[PDB]
C-alpha cells in the first residue's frame, strides 16, 4: 500500500511521523523549523496558516512549500481547504491535500481532483461515534470517487479534536484498526490534543507523554500517518513499534 | 478482575500499575526518593541492593541495606512494596517488616528461597532468565516453576509471572516476548513487565542511557495495552501519564 505524488512514492509499509508547520523573519522562521524536524525523522511536513483571506493564505503558505520542495526529498502535505491553494500548491511541488474541512469548500473538491494528488478526508461536524465517523467515511469516500478522485489517493483522518469530547475520543481510538476495513490509508494527529491536557492536568507545553502514547497505541493497531508536534520523540518510539509488530507473524 | 493479596491489604489488578525503582545501593534519602515516586503515580515500590557484573554483597550487607529501608516506607506510606532480592533471610525478614511482593529475579533457585517464600504467605514474581521459540521456551519455563512454587507451600493465586527483558536476550528475541506477551494471560495470572532504559531500547536507537524515555514509554503502552498488571520503570511521572491515556482507551 503507497502513496504516489509528483512522480515519488510514499510507502505505507511502515507508519509515518508528520510534523507540523503552522505558519502563522517567517519564510527563514519555516524552513530552519522543518530542516530540523526532517533532521529528527519526519517523512512528511504538514504546512498551513489557518478566517483568513484566500490571498493572506497563498501569501504565506504557498513560498514556503517551494522552498521545501527545492531543498529537501521529504514529502510536503498542505494543510487548507482553499481551491486556489490546492492547484498551486501541486503546482510548486506539493504531495498531500491536506483537508480538515474535507473538501467542502466551494470549488475545493474540483480543485482536488484537478491535482492527481493524495487527499486526506478528516471527520468533522446517537453516541455511536464510530458509526458516525464510519459513514462520514462511506459518504466522503463516494463523492470524491464520483468527482473522479480514485480510492486508491484517498486517505482517512477519524477526527481527534474539534467538537468530541472526551468519550467520543477515546472510543474512536479504541476502534481505530476497524477503519482498516477501507483498506485505504489512516492519519491521526492527537499531539498535544485536549484528550491528553484534561487526562493528564497540564499546560499545554508538557503532554509529551500522553501524547506519544497515543501515538503508539493508533500505530500498533496500523495507522499509517501521526501528526505531532514533538518529531524526535515520536520518531523514537514510532522505531520500537516496527519492532513490535515485526516480531510477528 | 484479579487481586493480589497480602499483609492484610489488597491491590486492584484490573487497572495497570506503576512500580518505581528504589536503588538503595543514605536512608533519608530513600525514603525522599520514595516519596517522589508516590506522588508522581507509583502504586508499588521496588527496593534493591541484581545487575549482571555487579558487586556481589553480602548477607549482611543487604538485610543492612534493604530491611531499614522497607521499615520506613511501611510505616510513613500506604504503597505496597516488593523487595528485589533473592536471598532467603532478606525475604523472611523483610516479610516482617511489612513486605508486600517478594520479587525474586533468580525464581526462588537459591537454597531455601522457595522455602523462606513459602513461610510468608507473600506473593512471589517469577522470572524467565538465562532455537525453535523464546515463547515457547519461556512458557514452558513458568509451567515448571509455578509447579515447583505450589508442590512448596504456595498457591498458584499468589505468583506473579514475568518473561525476561533484558538478561541477555538479543533484540528479537526480546521483542517477540513483547509482542506474544498477551498470551501469557493463559495462565490466569499477573504479569508484570520491566522495560525501562533497557537493551532493547539501547541498541534500536544507538543512544545512551539517559536518553531512552520515550522509546522506554513506547515498550510500557504496548504492554499495558495487552494487559500488564504491573510495570516497573525508574521515570514514573512520565509512565503513569502514558498509563492514564492507556486506561482511557481500554475503558471507552
Ligand atoms: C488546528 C489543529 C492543530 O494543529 O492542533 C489541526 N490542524 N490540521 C489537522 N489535520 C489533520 N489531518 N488532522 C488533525 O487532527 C488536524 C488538527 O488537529
Ligand atoms: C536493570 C536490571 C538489569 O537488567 O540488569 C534489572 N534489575 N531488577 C529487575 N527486576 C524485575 N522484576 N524485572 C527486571 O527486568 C529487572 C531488571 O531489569
Amino acid at each position: 500500500m503507497k502513496l504516489f505524488a509528483q512522480g515519488t512514492s510514499l510507502d505505507l509499509s511502515h507508519p509515518h511521523v508528520m510534523g507540523i508547520l503552522n505558519v502563522t523573519n517567517s519564510l527563514i522562521d519555516a524552513v530552519k523549523h522543518a530542516n530540523l524536524m526532517i533532521n529528527a525523522g519526519a517523512t512528511i511536513i504538514d504546512v498551513g496558516g489557518e478566517e483568513v483571506s484566500v490571498e493572506e493564505e497563498l501569501q504565506r503558505v504557498i513560498p514556503v512549500v517551494e522552498a521545501i520542495a527545492q531543498r529537501f526529498e521529504v514529502w510536503i502535505s498542505v494543510d487548507t481547504s482553499k481551491p486556489e491553494v490546492i492547484r498551486e500548491s501541486a503546482k510548486v511541488g506539493a504531495h498531500i491535500i491536506n483537508d480538515i474541512r474535507s473538501l467542502s469548500e466551494p470549488g475545493a473538491l474540483e480543485a482536488a481532483a484537478e491535482t492527481g494528488l493524495p487527499v486526506c478526508l478528516m471527520h468533522m461536524q446517537y453516541d455511536d461515534v464510530f458509526a458516525e465517523v464510519n459513514r462520514y467515511f462511506i459518504e466522503q469516500i463516494a463523492r470524491c470517487e464520483q468527482a473522479g478522485i480514485a480510492k486508491e489517493k484517498l486517505l482517512l483522518d477519524p477526527g481527534f479534536g474539534f467538537g468530541k469530547n472526551l468519550s467520543h475520543n477515546y472510543s474512536l481510538l479504541a476502534r481505530l484498526a476497524e477503519f482498516h476495513h477501507f483498506n485505504l490509508p489512516l492519519l491521526v494527529g492527537m499531539s498535544r490534543k485536549s484528550m491528553i491536557g484534561q487526562l493528564l492536568n497540564v499546560g499545554p507545553s508538557e503532554r509529551l507523554s500522553g501524547s506519544l502514547a497515543c501515538a503508539v497505541i493508533a500505530a500498533m493497531q496500523g495507522a499509517h500517518i501521526i501528526r505531532v508536534h514533538d518529531v524526535k520523540e515520536t520518531v523514537e518510539a514510532m522505531r520500537v513499534v516496527e519492532a513490535t509488530l515485526s516480531a510477528k507473524e
